[PDB]
């Protein structure tokens, strides 16, 4: 079969837009995909348009080879944008590839290595721990989760004194402790918010009596080497990586021994292709893989399959799709909600964990063409904090 | 004063697209910038109107504030496509910040260290030599350019046996010596593929006895830490840079010793506040510039200022604005020919040298909008060679 | 406009002799400089009269372009006594070259990118923890100020058992936060006074727990690498620098990862030519710059420009104009006071922050050339300290 | 015996200013001493003031003790001014005590290793062949010189192409092998006058097959490890350490592999106090010292002596007394000649060594106070070359 036709769906998911892919064969098969939304998602049309130039008339089983034509044809390293648009694609080319087969995608990934897939719930914030207390039990009740990620910020980091910013989060994970269930899991993600490696550094060994299941992200993504020297006396499982965005990227991270756990994001290195090689080269490092995962449903099917297949997957981010909506940091449990209906069916999580569906090709998930189409675009940024003497610093 | 409006013009630069941008302040002034051609520019305008939104209101005086407020709203680090719309509103701003203190750009950047800024033309093929002597000959007595780069590559480098390949560079090279004049320079730009850093060192070390200029991207960009080993028993000048996007992939690539010359690209790496950034490490590692510039006239003027003010610059790439249309590599001088007429009254070279305009503010020339209006997009893409056995290779 | 004339005030700033430079032009201008009071200061005068050879008739915008040429003709590198003359001719050059575009210096670096400038106090001393709040207490209701720098040493090094001598400053810095407030940054400088790395680790662990701002300059200079040593295992934020000269020996400090924080004088290193390509250095690195600064209101006002435009500025060293006389160390809080008087308008801390003066060019400071002439030369050297057996240790 | 004077004489050393020092003791001895001179010689005179201040009433025997006290009173590492003065007043101090004890100075440094001294005629210049040869006869039949140095230079290094450049000065070189004397020894000293590690690495590779002495100094000094990345793959003896100051700089050096010769200043680096600990650490790594020696016949008589205790040493930088004035580069014989006369009975070569003077305490060489009266300062400095640019290069 050819690739004969390519749609693009400017929906959202939430407070956030989402760009959706789908990507039609001659033979009358649909494969879907998922962008990251980095900001500017009304760029992403015209990028895809550009690409599909490329796939037209092609054979999407030849996945590597269209992925990697894709890569070479911009000549510099694609980045954020780009490679946000050719991971739709290359989740679409999977998608197509195991329909054609008539087989689950993880059956083109080397099979499923194991049964369902860990989830932790996405919380984002540092509620007071009887509240925080009671939304995780919520969602244990729920959804069967034990694991969870939080913000360890109490305060305005650049408003207070560093070493009352470290005691308070310090402080507020033993109140955890003391709190919620002793089996539950709590990670806290730092979000690149850390300029030197050595507070990064004073942070991790305050939390690290509590048992973090890990540390994500403390410092900025641009000098890689530095988080060698940040791990050196680090007391604390460290994860990053959600920031990199290709296999060399990360090679280097291993080689300085910067992470402990990485978490690359499957719509943001370019699909399956890039995170097949990523997750390989940290196996051989013995570092395992946590994929970073906001996105939506569509993205949580991805990550389904390419957790089914790979060894050293651990544990993947999730966002319910009836729920909560964008929040980084604060003292509340986020009170906005919203719906995402793109997918009809999406994978719900049961006793914390995400079942396979093997009896269904492809992702094993249906599209709802009209509620992408009833729900459009809307606008999303960051926001970038500043210090009390008019600086900005990172968000 | 403040940014009170950005018009972007979809225009073109012979058959390459090209956006131009201007930001309007409430004082009546305009300052101007050029995006780099990746290639879906068409991304651009949705790029730069999200981007806007975080410049509207605010003192274009505040050039580096302004720049990294861009750079940190995404988080990630921006890629090439975030990266080049980055680029034209950092000229933009450095020519507002000019034209408000009336003077020429390069007195906000520490001031002239040099009178004049030497350039070398941009030839790009591999012409026979009484050819090459021919055009150098015509581009020296029009322009008094004395430095030239080509292509080293006589063959189709996948269809032929190394050695052969090889040969032909070198026997290709020592024809030029026999034929051209002896004080002429002549790089050679090897595109970026060379998948293997032996081969790499064995091309230069053939070239090596012919004094190249410098030796140009032999290697892909990915894995920087080949390019130390690549380097070590070369005996030729090596220069990269031109795909690489920050202060840090600039730094890891000094670090290893993988290049003796870097060639940043102002309108790829986020303008001059990031070009500024790069070119002081490299001067503090003996490194010096070479400005990659395939780009437009208003490109060209923004690197003159960069050029004139940064002690370790060395040499300048320069296209006419009337002349050779996009070409790499191949057998002959290229045909195509077009005029880029959205600058006015571009620098044009003297003894092979860009001359200052100390007189003019800003960047010292004025823009075309009639011109710009008239010709718009124009849709281009690279070719991806392949190898006999029918994979894709590198462009 | 060209440099027409040099006017040099040999002055002094309370107890320590300053020199004080002015550069005119023809077109009826004058930019000022401080140089640092390495000690010898009737050496300075003659350094600067074979300096300004070279300026004479020059045009002063040409910053860079003079500064390095300043550099170059002494063709090895130049020390303390000329890089303190050099310093205060590269200041002469920025605000000449301000005044004459009309802008604050901090135009001509790329723009504020901060509001206002935080500085912390040097108090300098070891005094008991009730008097130093008393001091701290009546310095914030004065200023503002929230943050301020001590000697850790309580008793003389070498006059008793290593264990008790950290132990007392382990014990002091404890009374401290029993005592003061407990938002107030306390810093520690321990004066070069350290042979051992493995000594200054010990202070330094020992005085983690209670948050250091920072542990700046426990052993000598000289040595580069073992400050790499040293920094392996520290606990707190260490920093250095304040007794290296340029670009190339903080490049080496910044890769044997041998300073969280570093602490160029602007006095020192050859001015903001020099101090901005160490602080770019330093950005890449992900280590922050708080400037070394014991010297009086011009070179003040110097680093309030500079700091202001560099993004990776954290706290600036302060003096009050009218204030504490010379000291280092004691358990007294220093009895003798000063005027210093060569500033007219001198920046005062406001909430602990020095403020920009938007509406006026150059530094924002007019000089007293009155006061000046009222006041020469005063003599001053350091006590060089003693151990028991007779020998001399380190100032 | 106690110091009780010190006497300081501005005198000069044909075309260069020079700064002689004399300290007397109570019991009416008096030691000699010279300044290196790097530019701005009026400095000198208050520095050596404000340095007295430390040796007044002081046991001059006690020559460490003294010389590490005038280091550390400074705190900051004393540069280029600060240096050379010390040094002279070390000189003092070994003649001082040398004379106290009745021996000449060799016998307080470990006693004389050799029995003379081998001299390299310093003519700086790069006259042609014949010319070259009948000069080095001239020498050899008056002074015994076997030895000599020259300028690699044939043509202005930024006017022409650098291939050009380097064939030139490899032809030279052959020329020279071709027409002079089959036993001579010819060294090069390329003047830190090239930027790139690699550029200096293709000239000395060029010169190698001819069998120079040794390449001295090729890049500038500040940053030490890209010495290291010079030296691999380099075919012939590197030499360089003139414009390096303490033991620390040359360690640094030496642990990169930076040098296989090492050319430390006895009038630079503080005397024979760090002189001694300077050639102890490349006595430990195997590398020889071939003083640095431009100055004047107390310079060279200092050198005499400290040379004569050093294993390592290998070959002294000598200018005689009356002959050729300033001079580096150029294509003739320099026509300028001049007398210095303020020592009575200078060391003059005999076969092309320097003889010792056993019989004599002290240097074993007499000053002349009047000579030294009747000549006073004379200007000098550098001149830095342009590139046809208008930027500077290096001097
Ligand atoms: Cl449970
Ligand atoms: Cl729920
Ligand atoms: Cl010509
Ligand atoms: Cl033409
Ligand atoms: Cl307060
Ligand atoms: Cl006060
Ligand atoms: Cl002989
Ligand atoms: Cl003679």
């Amino acid at each position: 079969m050819k690739i004969d036709r390519m749609r693009v769906f400017m929906t959202r998911d939430k407070d956030r837009p989402r760009v959706i892919v789908a990507l039609d064969t001659d033979d009358g098969l649909t494969g879907w995909g998922e962008c990251y939304n980095h900001g500017p998602d009304k760029a992403l049309p015209p990028i895809l348009d550009y690409l599909y130039g490329f796939l037209s008339g092609q054979d999407p089983t030849r996945i590597d080879y269209l992925v990697n034509l894709l890569i070479q044809q911009s000549r510099f390293p694609p980045g954020a944008l780009g490679l946000s648009a050719i991971s739709a694609l290359d989740h679409c080319l999977w998608d197509l590839s195991a329909k054609a087969a008539n087989v689950p995608v993880y059956k083109l990934l080397g099979g499923a290595v194991r049964d369902r897939v860990k989830v932790y719930a996405g919380v984002y914030t540092a509620p007071d721990a009887p509240a925080a207390r009671d939304e995780f039990d919520r969602l244990n009740a729920e959804w069967g989760f034990t694991a969870f990620k939080l913000s360890p910020w109490r305060v305005d980091i650049h408003a207070h004194r560093w070493g009352n910013v470290v005691k308070a989060s310090a402080d507020y994970f033993r109140s955890l402790r003391e709190t919620v269930r002793d089996d539950y899991e709590i990670a806290f993600d730092a979000h690149a918010q850390i300029f030197e490696p050595v507070a990064a550094r004073q942070l991790g060994n305050a939390l690290a009596p509590y048992d973090p299941l890990f540390y994500e992200e403390p410092l900025r993504p641009e000098n890689i080497d530095m988080w060698g020297d940040l791990k050196q006396g680090l007391n604390c499982v460290l994860a990053t990586g959600e920031s990199l965005y290709n296999r060399n990227e990360f090679l280097r991270l291993l080689q300085v021994k910067g992470a402990d756990l990485i978490q690359p994001d499957i719509c943001v290195v370019g699909g399956i292709s890039e995170m097949r090689r990523i997750a390989t080269l940290a196996e051989a490092y013995f570092v395992g893989v946590a994929p970073h995962n906001p996105m939506g449903p569509l993205a949580t099917a991805v990550n389904v399959h390419f957790s089914a297949a790979t060894q050293n997957f651990r544990i993947l981010e999730y966002r319910l799709p009836k729920g909560q909506a964008y929040v980084y940091g604060g003292k509340d449990i986020e009170k906005r909600q919203g719906e995402t209906r793109y997918v009809v069916d999406p994978y719900l999580p049961k006793d914390g964990y995400l079942e396979l569906r093997p009896d269904r090709p492809g992702w094993g998930v249906e599209m709802d063409e009209k509620a992408m189409e009833e729900e459009g675009y809307i606008h999303w940024q960051r926001r970038v904090p500043k210090r009390p003497d008019g600086s900005y610093a990172f968000a």
